[PDB]
């Protein structure tokens, strides 16, 4: 098989992803998203969503300490971790989004 | 730790996973879904799911062989396989949803 950092495999792995992604678009629009999340993802990726979601919650918080964090989600601090650096290298648009998002939710 | 097979982190996943399910639901509705899931999903995430999409559109179309969409995708006969349980698994009404939109996707 071919290697996978190929720019022809990134291709085609960019053009399926976006197909799954508008699937999924279409779903939520007829309320199947939850069973074709159910079809797509195993057990432990919407645990791991799941986790990473909040992980993202809370730095944007920023009213827990990282102990607490990883006590309350039983995620450890590389996790963590991981967490902040995705936030830091994602747009500003989508950071201020989560960021009001939280905000109007209290 | 508590052990992942406990009732009690059954729904903390559980519920931790709606709340992202809900939060990309708002995400697609302001068009930050595609940052939202740069930011929650690594690179391998996102070609899993595009190789899951095409697993599920070429089995439910019938027209290839399980060799042919293993050499189109790249994918092994364990994976689509799996695929093919997952299918099974999942409600006919999700089933039969994904086969009209291929269907008139024609
Ligand atoms: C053709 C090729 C050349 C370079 C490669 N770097 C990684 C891989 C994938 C895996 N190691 C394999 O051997 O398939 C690969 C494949
Ligand atoms: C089929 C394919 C496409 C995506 C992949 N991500 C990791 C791998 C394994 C590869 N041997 C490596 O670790 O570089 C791989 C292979
Ligand atoms: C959190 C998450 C979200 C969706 C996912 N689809 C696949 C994976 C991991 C899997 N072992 C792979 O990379 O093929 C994965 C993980
Ligand atoms: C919030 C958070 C927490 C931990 C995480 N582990 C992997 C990811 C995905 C990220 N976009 C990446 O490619 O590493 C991630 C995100
Ligand atoms: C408390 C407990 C009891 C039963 C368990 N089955 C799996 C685990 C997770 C991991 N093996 C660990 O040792 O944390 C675990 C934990
Ligand atoms: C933190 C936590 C929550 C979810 C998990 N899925 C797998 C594991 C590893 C565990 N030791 C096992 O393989 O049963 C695990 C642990
Ligand atoms: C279409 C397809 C192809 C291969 C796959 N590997 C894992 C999954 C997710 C499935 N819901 C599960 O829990 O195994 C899956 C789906």
């Amino acid at each position: 098989q071919q290697s996978p950092y190929s720019a022809a495999m990134a291709e085609q792995r960019h053009q399926e992803w976006l197909r799954f992604v508008d699937l999924l678009k279409n779903a939520y629009q007829n309320d199947l998203h939850l069973p074709l999340l159910n079809l797509m993802l195993t057990p432990d990726e919407r645990e791991a969503l799941g986790t990473r979601v909040r992980i993202v919650e809370e730095l944007l918080r920023g009213e827990m300490s990282q102990r607490e964090l990883k006590n309350e989600l039983g995620a450890g601090i590389a996790t963590i971790t991981r967490g902040s650096n995705s936030l830091k290298a994602a747009p500003v648009e989508l950071r201020q989004w989560l960021e009001e998002v939280l905000l109007k939710s209290d």
